């Protein structure tokens, strides 16, 4: 959904649009400053609107047109053409712009910041904004603060999550460097309530690999994590054990899902979280977990809502932090 037309777009309007361009260009490796810095300039050339001719004049390709108001527009729309792509149109016109970055174009540096710079800035929106504004648009009138107003206010109203220990109870049959198979792992086995007892998904996340042979599944969150020990971090994790495999690999989960189930793929749920986004197969150590660097599950996991009933003694923490 976007709101394209050559009329001015109330705030209800330009939020959806605003909110498109964020998951957009945030896709694209942009950071939230930068893209609300030009949303800011977006709703003051035309109130975030990819359809709207300056002045409201259709047609009148000497002028501005959409979300930056191209001018004249047919530099746009030209570029448009050529790209095999539809002029009047929001992901044409974002298309536009990355090339703009990608191919030293409509920036000039008056600022001491280079366009690519800029989409990287962590600067404030305010800042970002004005920067922009004097190095893009180059406006005949300078002095349009409220570009920064708006910035800030896109930066505020648009768009972590705590990763969530898996189960409903804490119950260790073998906990880190455990003797029988854990021996040089943060590996723990769990055991539920019963045998095969459900566990959720600790936060957005995708499964990246299949091991039929060994009965795992392997999942990666898809952003980045709020960890119980306050550390922001991308986390990739196995189950093993489950009988038979739920899912296949790409299966999207969303916090609080169901993941799997304990089992004999004694029955349990043996688990094992690595830093980062990237599966490494497994090693042995010499006992068998993820290649990668392995992180302690109870820095990772809260464990808020959960009854500890063995425990092994670690540092089970649950945390205050609330999701986005
Ligand atoms: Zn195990």
């Amino acid at each position: 959904m976007v709101y394209v037309s050559n009329k001015y777009l109330t705030m209800s309007e330009m939020k959806v649009n605003a909110q498109y361009i964020l998951n957009y260009l945030s896709s694209n490796g942009w950071t939230k400053q930068a893209i609300c810095g030009m949303l800011g300039n977006m709703q003051s050339e035309s109130t975030i609107n990819p359809g709207l001719w300056q002045n409201l004049d259709e047609g009148n390709t000497s002028l501005g047109f959409g979300l930056v108001q191209w001018t004249p527009a047919s530099n746009y729309i030209n570029w448009a053409n050529s790209q095999g792509l539809p002029y009047k149109n929001m992901d044409s016109e974002l298309k536009r712009i990355i090339w703009e970055v990608n191919n030293n174009a409509q920036w000039i540096n008056l600022r001491d910041m280079t366009f690519k710079e800029y989409i990287k800035s962590t600067k404030t929106p305010r800042e970002l904004a004005m920067i922009f504004l004097a190095s893009y648009e180059r406006p005949a009138n300078p002095n349009q603060p409220e570009r920064g107003d708006q910035a800030e206010y896109w930066y505020k109203n648009l768009s972590l999550q705590l990763a969530q220990f898996p189960m409903d109870i804490i119950n260790i049959s073998q906990g880190e460097n455990g003797s029988f198979s854990h021996k040089g792992t943060l590996c723990i086995d769990f055991v539920g309530k019963t045998e095969k007892y459900p566990y959720y998904a600790p936060c957005d996340c995708t499964c990246v690999w299949r091991g039929d042979a060994s009965a795992y599944l392997a999942w990666t969150s898809d952003k980045e994590v709020m960890c119980a020990d306050g550390s922001v971090r991308y986390i990739t994790w196995v189950n093993v054990h489950e009988s038979p495999l739920p899912f296949d690999v790409g299966k999207k989960l969303k916090k609080g899902d169901l993941m799997g189930h304990t089992g004999i793929g004694g029955d349990h749920w043996h688990f094992n979280v690595i830093d980062g986004k990237e599966y490494q197969g497994w090693t042995k150590k010499p006992d068998s977990c993820l290649a990668g660097t392995e992180l302690h599950i109870y820095d990772v996991f809260a464990v808020n809502n959960v009854e500890i009933i063995n425990g092994n003694g670690y540092d089970w923490k649950t945390s205050d932090w609330q999701d986005g």
